[PDB]
């Protein structure tokens, strides 16, 4: 399924700190953020997505249209400018963020009642699993 609508509560997080270090997030922020359970809220209608990543420590929101390139400031993550594009590879939703960092972006897909996420930067991959609330 390509339908990723829902409120998604984190059940597994792997190598989150490696991904953050690859983005040059400072020590203090990394040490707090790695501890935390995350929530992902996805509103999806056709190509139009609104995504919100949250914890007790951050709120990171982005809106995009599948297949439409958009310029992006990564705001409270690593404050960088990137050229972003989200597309489908089968039923994997793939984001490529072109800029200073190589291999930067993410992939999301549904397995049953769970959402699987890869966050990539450089040679680091963070793997996450969320359960549909
Ligand atoms: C599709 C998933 C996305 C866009 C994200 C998943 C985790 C994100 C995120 C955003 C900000 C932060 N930080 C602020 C200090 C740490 C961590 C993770 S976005």
């Amino acid at each position: 399924t390509r339908d990723q609508n829902g409120t998604w509560e984190m059940e597994s997080n792997e190598n989150f700190e490696g991904w953050m270090k690859a983005l040059d997030i400072d020590f203090a922020t990394r040490k707090i953020a790695v501890r935390l359970t995350q929530t992902l809220v996805i509103d999806q209608d056709g190509d139009n997505f609104k995504v919100k990543s949250t914890s007790t420590f951050w709120n990171y929101d982005v809106d995009f249209t599948v297949g439409v390139e958009f310029d992006e400031y990564t705001k409270s993550l690593d404050n960088r400018h990137v050229k972003a594009l989200v597309t489908w590879e089968g039923d994997v939703l793939v984001c490529v963020q072109k800029g200073e960092k190589e291999n930067r972006g993410w992939k999301k897909w549904i397995e049953g009642d769970k959402l699987y996420e890869e966050l990539t930067c450089g040679d680091q991959v963070c793997r996450q699993v969320f359960k549909k609330k």
